[PDB]
């Protein structure tokens, strides 16, 4: 396994991405998935 | 043109659902993002 | 708690509930920019 902390999280409403970036090495990996985006 | 990504004030998963929400810096309060997840007990 | 794991491309939250034990996990793609 290679769990690491997410320091930021952002989503997107016109891509319908979140992307979270990622405490490792040189800064540069994220992790991103796909979602749904409304309003409550 | 590309609207750039908001900020997530707050990150909610429901066991209930199997869903985490992302509740989102933009307009009222009211946006979310929202995907399915997987929900267990470590071990 | 979240963090994430590009092992296992899975997003893992810690959740306050109960015992502390139980965790929401995803799929995720993992990639460098
Ligand atoms: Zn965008
Ligand atoms: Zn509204
Ligand atoms: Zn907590
Ligand atoms: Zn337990």
């Amino acid at each position: 396994m290679a769990p690491v902390p997410v320091t930021k999280l952002v989503c997107d409403g016109d891509t319908y991405k979140c992307t979270a970036y990622l405490d490792f090495g040189d800064g540069r990996w994220v992790a991103q998935w796909d979602t749904n985006v409304f309003h409550t």
